[PDB]
């Protein structure tokens, strides 16, 4: 609800905002992309940038200027082909940038789907969860435990057919095991947060299974 | 606009009926799910099974008994993995059915994405088209070029902004190259028939290459 330039922030918990910036498309209105900004002691994790390389700045500038805790890392969970503006600004500002590769820094899973090594220690409290199993490509999702929140990416939406026909004839059961993982990653958290779309319940979840072995 | 047990049938050109049967989500309502009916000579080729078997085998009454076309041949393009019992009945029939692997009749395609072999003459006047480049694993689409018909997944509404996040998250790029290949493929046709979807015009090639583009 609070406005800084281009970018929108929300609070999610004491210590958790989210960022939102908007792209227009003709014909289809503007779309939002979503981020967290995550309070670590005087610092500040950024997940995710935002379109452009000046919305990026923006939510760079705002930790540190109004918030006083500056970022000192970042970590991408849902890079755009052309839209990637943001790696500029994070580059420019000597914040240090993680990635899963599969960004100077890899982030590396342990065969349960949690990181390791130096990267889950440098973005602690964040728990970085990869949810895919074999063969897949999934983006990483990530969570604050303690605080009953998890950011994945987008699912379907309560009454929308739309994306309903492209569901059936992908790989259902291998989406289906990638959302149940990331369920049982969190299985305590009640807003689940979205790449490109506004924070639900669990409601978004099961909803999502429940298609999954209807079709 | 005929309508015979739970298949609805509209003619697309003489010659060529595209049939529709719907699946009701909790929820979510009745979701369409389309293939095609391509009359040849005195026999048809069936164009993807529908939902279920039992929607199946009204199919292919409907073309022994009310087109006197029997169906020779079928070809799948969008498989479902659950609702598979629709291979059941084309079976039973003694229907030879070809599909492309990555069903014991195997369509194989040529570096230029056309099909080959004994498949490409026993599905003729059908031409089957495979999109995708390397790495790729799309479904294959199907084109009538002399009737400007072509058959092919499903594509972004107009207005619709649901899979606009989708679309950025995944391999933009590739997805482009692939509706570009399929445009290329079928440059005449201006009734695009889709998997889950009313037919529409080019418009909706254009317009979800206009996305890609500003993603
Ligand atoms: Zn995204
Ligand atoms: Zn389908």
């Amino acid at each position: 609800i609070i406005r800084f330039g281009e970018v929108s922030f929300s609070q999610l918990a004491e210590g958790v905002w989210m960022h939102t910036t908007y792209l227009d498309l003709m014909g289809f209105g503007p779309i939002p992309s979503n981020g967290l900004l995550v309070v670590n002691g005087d610092n500040t994790i950024l997940v995710d940038t935002a379109w452009t390389d000046e919305q990026t700045e923006q939510i760079v500038a705002w930790a540190s200027m109004v918030l006083a805790k500056p970022v000192r890392a970042a970590v991408v969970t849902h890079a755009h082909q052309d839209k990637m503006g943001g790696m500029a600004a994070l580059h420019g500002a000597n914040i240090a940038t993680w990635a899963h590769p599969l960004a100077r820094n890899a982030i590396t899973f342990d065969a349960n789907g949690w990181a390791t090594g130096e990267a889950a220690q440098s973005l602690a409290p964040l728990r970085l969860y990869y949810p895919g199993g074999a063969h897949t490509r999934d983006n990483i999702t990530v969570g604050l435990p303690e605080l009953g929140i998890a950011f994945g990416g987008c699912m379907i939406k309560a009454g929308d057919a739309s994306n309903l026909g492209n569901l059936a004839d992908a790989d259902t059961a291998a989406y289906a095991q990638s959302v149940r993982n990331f369920a049982a990653a969190f299985p305590d958290a009640r807003t689940i947060a979205m790449s490109h779309s506004p924070p639900e319940g669990r409601k978004a979840i099961e909803r999502t299974l429940d298609l999954a072995e209807e079709l």
